């Protein structure tokens, strides 16, 4: 394994490399999380080593969300959505690659739809989890935007090992965000849309589907999700990958 | 003057810095580069105060620019959209926080598109000949922005690369529509220039119909039937004097 900061338009990104003519799989996390949060358990699952064995991973941490990650300037003008999308090429350059499968969470899921959108022969498909196209601690807040012994492990993973000054202006980007203008101008890649029932984010993943494809785009309500497919099942998520990637002409 | 060139997201983009508190950073059109298409502004008497108290930053587009290099055969040529985002690296290489854009036909669009990614680093556009929507190389070039001359036909053949201009008027057509609407619009002054009996005067007032007045202002210059910095340069040095002063500047 290895980790990076690449130097972007706008600032740095964390990255970190794990994995062996196949694309390379980036992830974008959620707000309230980092890639050890977010993937870290779906990609260490059993049904996900083959793909880790026959695929390059590439995780993304959000500007300042890395482990242990020093507080931005006060006042800082904190990356918008767009913003963050336009700092993804950069990162393919940085390691000569020419395209990705991307994976995103909640604001991931927005910011690799708007850099496919913009760059979309550098994109062969995206995965997107939780997708929106539209006087509380930071733990109280993440855990309600997202939903045990899982509440306390991120709550307590929050607290400790991340900047809670850098989070607040994560959040505060991504609620400001715009509308991507998508109409059944649109994605020009297969795309899988993954969302539980009973889940925050119904709604908001089923109007972004109603203005995509369906020749190439597929909906897969979980049933007993209602929050993160990759903590209630990641392993039925770690096939919905497979035959995901197994239908553009890869191999598990 | 000092030139360089700039390694940005999408490839290297040349730059012409020239001049002496925002900076001034233009964009041209397709078919010209940023000799044909600013100096006559840039140069001309009116304009000298402008040039005396501000710095100008002057973009060719990829494989625009004087004795270009032809991209290689096959070259996905940056989009619209790519053009845009390959701005920002220009800033970031000289420490600019804002600048005043001014752009033509396809600059315009770029420019519009690279304010409303990154609206806190422009303080305000001059777009002309803008349109928010979508044989020989000279006569392609002069049937988009006509409806002497000669000059420019013949600085497409001699000094700029027949291949490289071909890509960037086959990703101009490509293009989609801006998402603007009056009240998702652009947030700083915006000045929208166009000429009567111009080929882009219904497109031009399209883009206005969708931006927010109370800081954008249309202007439709009386005879002109081409480029407003060609036929009356002089109206337009005057338009770009108040613009900048209504922001707080002393051109
Ligand atoms: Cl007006």
């Amino acid at each position: 394994v290895q980790e990076q900061d690449i130097e972007t338009l706008h600032g740095s990104v964390h990255v970190t490399l794990c994995g062996t003519n196949r694309p390379v799989i980036l992830t974008y996390h959620d707000i309230g999380m980092n890639h050890k949060t977010c993937y870290n358990p779906l990609f260490n699952y059993e049904d996900m080593q083959e793909i880790t064995q026959h695929f390059a991973v590439c995780h993304v941490d959000a500007p300042g969300q890395q482990d242990g990650a020093a507080s931005f300037p006060a006042g800082y003008m904190y990356p918008s959505m767009d913003q963050l999308a336009e700092m993804l090429p950069g990162v393919l350059q940085q390691f000569g690659l020419k395209s990705i499968i991307g994976m995103g969470t909640g604001a991931g899921a927005y910011i690799l739809t708007r850099f496919a959108l913009n760059n979309p022969e550098m994109v062969e498909g995206l995965v997107l989890i939780n997708v929106n196209p539209c006087t509380q601690a930071l733990p109280d807040m993440v855990v309600s935007h997202l939903f045990v012994e899982v509440v306390h492990t991120y709550r307590q993973h929050i607290v400790n090992d991340m900047n809670p000054g850098n989070l607040h202006l994560f959040i505060n980007a991504y609620n400001s965000r715009r509308d991507l203008e998508i109409e059944r101008v649109t994605l020009q890649c297969p795309a899988l849309l993954v969302v539980g029932d009973s889940s925050p984010a119904v709604d908001a993943v089923v109007e972004c589907n109603s203005k995509l494809d369906p020749t190439k785009t597929t909906l897969l309500k979980m049933a007993d999700c209602g929050g993160l497919p990759q903590i209630s099942q990641p392993a039925k998520l770690a096939e919905a990958f497979k035959y995901f990637v197994q239908g553009m002409g890869y191999m598990p």
